[PDB]
């Protein structure tokens, strides 16, 4: 139905530090014959389900430093790769990509695997869908990890949810022209400009879903979906905000990449304020846009805040 490729098998071969071992869900309902990849660590019969939610323009690989230590502390780990991502499958056409039709996806994977105790981790686009994921169904969601993220909701309504679109120069006006312009788009130089630790090795991961630019229609849609957000994504997210300030009564902890030139500060402790009960967010110096990449540290310190408050 909706015209989508699959990544070569081998393309993910030589993968460095990502031995985790491939799930997939074929035929959710309402996307017919696409197959979405995603990894389940760590005890199936846990009583605590990590779901890890990535962002532009990365896959569940980000994760791979802080599913180990979730698993390790005796709970499941969910990190799914959304359609035009990681090893799920990527529908060619830009058109097919909207708001949606990712958060459609997270919610008809989260029943089919009839998630529950759920503590939502978010970052980027994983926030921006994520946190208008427990209005939905909420029941199934116990915490929440907040990296580097918040919602799309109208200019008028949060001021700071957009003002990150215009300046600075070199924020989410250099990320997307970096994203949308190339003819021939290398993720791995992408990434390795936006996330200056990662080593040789680490950003060729990140180029691994792509073989060439056909398997690109997800990421290239992405931030001109940050830049023009359509009726229902606004309202949807204009709902969660409600949602994190007058219902969620849940555990929370934050996390901030201080160098992050798209989502930190600025958007991150507005953020804070709009989650109820949210605590004094840990701010990592070192840390850029992609704060998983200091995510060890991120889990250890989110584990001892959620234990604390048991
Ligand atoms: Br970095
Ligand atoms: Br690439
Ligand atoms: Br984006």
């Amino acid at each position: 139905m909706v015209n989508a490729i699959r990544t070569p098998d081998q393309r993910f071969s030589n993968l460095d530090q990502y031995p985790f071992s491939p799930n997939y869900l074929d035929d959710l309902p309402g996307y017919p014959g696409l197959r979405a990849h995603y990894l389940d660590e760590g005890n199936s019969d846990a009583e605590d389900v990590f779901l890890c939610l990535h962002g532009e323009p990365t896959w569940s690989y980000l994760y791979r430093k802080m599913i180990p230590v979730f698993a390790e502390s005796g709970a499941r780990v969910i990190a799914p790769d959304f359609f035009g991502f990681g090893k799920s499958d990527k529908p060619v056409d830009e058109e097919d990509y909207t708001f949606e039709f990712h958060r459609n996806f997270l919610l008809a994977l989260i029943e089919r695997l009839d998630l529950r105790n759920i503590t939502l981790v978010v970052q980027d686009w994983g926030g921006f869908l994520g946190l208008t994921l427990p209005m939905a169904d909420p029941s199934r969601f116990k915490r929440l990890i907040i990296m580097n993220a918040c919602l799309m909701t109208d200019p008028v309504t949060q001021p700071a949810f957009s003002a990150f679109v215009t300046q600075p120069a070199d924020g989410f006006t250099a990320w997307k022209y970096d994203l949308v312009t190339p003819s021939d788009l290398r993720l791995d130089q992408f990434m390795k400009r936006w996330a200056p630790t990662l080593t040789e090795a680490e950003a060729s991961a990140y180029a691994a879903p792509f073989p060439d630019t056909s398997y690109q229609a997800g990421v290239r849609k992405f931030p001109k979906m940050v830049a023009q957000r359509d009726q229902a994504c606004i309202d949807i997210s204009t709902e969660a905000i409600s949602f994190w300030q007058n219902d969620w009564n849940g555990q929370t902890f934050m996390a901030i990449g201080m160098k992050d030139k798209l989502l930190g500060p600025d958007v991150m402790y507005p953020m804070k304020a709009l989650i109820n009960g949210c605590p004094e967010p840990l701010e990592i110096a070192d840390a850029g846009h992609f704060v998983q990449e200091f995510g060890e540290q991120v889990a250890r310190e989110a584990l001892k805040h959620f234990a604390e408050t048991e």
